[PDB]
């Protein structure tokens, strides 16, 4: 009933893989109808086919959510072939993890371009669609770098950061015309890019473990409900609230001997 | 599927009215078995009118949400003639609005007793059994003013910054025991009691409707999603969070001239 | 100048020893007038020779924070004594250690009579003073806790997120009639009471440099400046605000292997 | 003692007139040696005729803050001419105002580079010497729109949200080598630039009173203890701090009839 996205039309920027095409299959098991798209066709088109083979019909674009005008038109694309966008899940982004001052300035404003720009262009580019159908969600995937600091992760801490005001600001500024801008901060998912960092004890398992009164990682699973509530009329009056899914690692001291 | 409440039990103390009631009666709808108590029988005997009335069939119980001895003989009898509570929703609560240099230390203290103090008493009573089955639900009603302060409500304010961290410390405390403890923090419900401050353009009305992104009171059905994610397996790693329902205002600076 | 507390009087509740009478030292160097309670004779009049000892002319009163009318009579005695008071650090205070479950509720009560309760109280017996000689500084001694929780201390917690609220509730309230209420949140301060846990490498003092980028326990003289500087004119227009000093401990995600 | 300046040098970006200059002023009355930039000559020039006039001898130099190459180039310079710098403000910056979606990518991306990543361009080029000297401070000048949005500012606040985490960021990675990092965010400060919003009851005057504890506007002089505060040796252990200075706004409902 209030959780169903059945009839809504998700865009989940950068969801050929990842978190992104994992929230992408809770949606479409939720009813809705995916669309995403990713900088070169090969992901695409191999995104389209990992779909499939799951049973879903999703659309596929190539664009780059740093390409205002590649973006805007894409945009028209989609409402010409699928219809208005409902859900926009800003979830395309880039970790780079370098000392502050070995980064060049030039790798730490990619990181802000893609992680907290692209999000305000993209969420520009659906928004008049949304206001002028009565209803819009906007999720931006944040981070525990939302909130806390690490030596290493300054650029992206940095858009982290700033892609919560955005969202708060989202939420501020278009909340009238009845859309809802939150967040989900996702705590330590694990993924096969970190299997070695669990391998049997292993001290970073044993980091993470501490840190987390769940005593377990995240998994991708954690993140469908999550996301599926702030996609749904379920959390209308949710707005500009960042919902941190981290098993309550921010809300923890830690474990201490 | 995840949002289904269906088998499960529901304790939320003080349902015999109010937004209390209106929780239930969302946690009756996706599934839950409904119990409650209140102070006096005659509260408790109307709330289980009121239930059978919408075809819920409640069990009510009377008892002090201060009064260690009598909740735990209660949640006894609730394991006897129901089975083991699986969510707890720590809803009672009294408001007092009182300028602090003119609040008796008693009424402060009670205050505090009743908002911060009960909940810490339940979820003792309840905790025990949760741990033993393998899975828990802490559900604390929050409030704006676990956040913000205002003139007359310095009790309340304390009470509900407490329950906040009360909820964030059983998250750390049993998160390893497969617990999740969490806020709701409703923003402004419009309710009977309040109609006069919304009679037509009324200075109140136009105070909240400006600090509001999303333009309007909130409902009580606006808290029913955000109480059924928290109690439900598609919550079960978000923990130690509060999670506003409040159309944006702890967003937004306010709608300025 | 603007960090001078020449001709101030101020108020350290429990300063008999500790942390209080640490931040006692710093105001009367600063030039402050020092008064300050403790619950039994022995230690006023141990607190008073201490004082002495350091060429510090103190007041001290025997009075239990959590006593309304016993306050009340001293805050009259103070005013007859020595004089209005300017500032007030509600720094009384106690802590325990208790797996919730094995807490009785008579002892999460008691921590948050004296932590919580205890501090309006003073505040209130404070306050028609410093309003009517036309400006007030009130200081409340917060905590990691007021942020974040730990097995064991869930009564403290509670106590201390709590404490955070009426601090901003205080703020609230009197602000317009120039009374500055804020906190002082300490992180892990080296006490000898902690002395065994530095002993040469220990696994908790790993603990404690990993969460810290300070790389190093907190000392009591880091507290003197954050507390001469929120009783100071200096900060007149910081109201409502918790100021940390932990070394970085809230801002960072902690030394991962 | 703690508080003083003395000996210390301090770089405080865009100081030719405005916050920064009046930041500059406290420093210099606090002992400190004053450095300052601009992107043109023409302000340079005149910044330095207004030290002149208040006794102060400044060092000023001309660079564009987004400007890599040139600001490593700047401190170099000032190591040679003046020293080592101790302290840096990053104060440079703009605000654009434009709805959401009429802001042009190419005018968000300039908020964002000169608010956000010109302020990490800076810090990165002063911490190699604070780090071999063994102590710097770094103050990042925020906001109110680091945690609240408004319609009109979306750039603004994802800048100033993003300056917040840089902020944690750099007292997390450089906290061990004795380097502060922490922000300061102004309330309403009165300027010369909003005076027509103070004409004599102005809408927007009561629209600040109302949101304020405080009861009025900020100053430039509220900001210079809060200011040294950070930038002095009193505040070693304070890290990875957001210190607001806002006569109780962030911590208030609001002024309600």
């Amino acid at each position: 009933n209030m959780f169903s996205l059945q009839g809504k039309i998700a865009l989940i920027t950068g969801a050929s893989y990842g978190i992104g095409f994992e929230i992408a299959k809770a949606y479409a098991q939720a009813g809705a109808t995916i669309v995403f798209n990713d900088i070169k066709q090969e992901l695409v088109d191999k995104g389209l086919a990992a779909y499939r083979e799951l049973g879903i019909e999703a659309h596929g674009y190539v664009c780059d959510v740093t390409d205002e005008a590649g973006i805007q038109q894409m945009v028209s694309q989609i409402e010409d072939e699928v219809g208005a966008i409902d859900i926009l899940v800003n979830n395309a982004g880039i970790i780079r993890r370098t000392p502050m001052l070995e980064m060049a300035a030039e790798d730490f404003r990619q990181v802000i371009d893609i992680d907290l720009n692209a999000p305000f262009i993209v969420s520009k580019a659906v928004l008049p669609s949304m206001i002028a159908k009565g209803h819009g969600k906007i999720i931006n995937i944040c981070s525990m770098m939302s909130e806390l600091g690490r030596e290493t992760v300054s650029a992206y801490a940095a858009a982290k950061g700033g892609l919560k005001m955005l969202t708060k600001n989202i939420a501020s500024e278009f909340g009238e015309a009845n859309i809802q801008c939150n967040g989900i901060g996702p705590g330590y998912i694990a993924t096969p890019q970190t299997a070695p960092l669990r391998e049997r004890r292993h001290p970073f398992d044993q980091f993470i473990i501490a840190k987390t009164p769940a005593a377990r990682w995240g998994t991708t699973e954690d993140l469908a409900g999550p996301a599926v509530f702030l996609a749904s009329d379920a959390s209308n009056f949710v707005n500009g609230h960042i919902l941190y899914v981290d098993g309550g690692i921010l809300a923890y001291i830690g474990k201490q001997p």
